[PDB]
């Protein structure tokens, strides 16, 4: 509370490391279905049901341009493609299977990072 401080948890490698966890999420090979917008208009259902796309380019410009004001606004950004590809793909289909990969990729690196 006022003039009350908690300890001050080290935050100045965050941008550095979460780069680095996404170039690493963004050369994994069944990165494919994740790596740009999905296209709403050659993708039937895709614009009407997903309320908040989000895909790894568009990540990568967000972090690349001051926008994620801290490392947990990224994680929400990182788990809402995994999220919305839960959403729009059966489990057992290879984009939905590329999902659940890349989903358990991602925390692992999170983990060993940050927790
Ligand atoms: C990421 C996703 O859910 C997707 C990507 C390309 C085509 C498609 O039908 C779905
Ligand atoms: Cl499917």
């Amino acid at each position: 509370s006022m003039s009350v401080k908690k300890p001050k948890r080290d935050d100045s490698k965050d941008l550095a490391l979460c780069s680095m966890i996404l170039t690493e999420m963004e050369t994994h090979e069944d990165a494919w279905p994740f790596l740009l917008p999905v296209n709403l208009k050659l993708v039937p259902g895709y614009k009407k049901v997903i309320k908040k796309p989000m895909d790894f380019s568009t990540i990568r410009e967000k972090l690349s341009s001051g926008q994620y004001p801290n490392l947990e606004t990224f994680a929400l950004d990182v788990r809402l493609v995994f999220d919305n590809c839960e959403t729009f793909n059966e489990d057992d289909s290879d984009i939905g299977r590329a999902g659940h990969n890349m989903r358990k990729y991602f925390e692992k690196k999170w983990t060993d990072t940050f927790k």
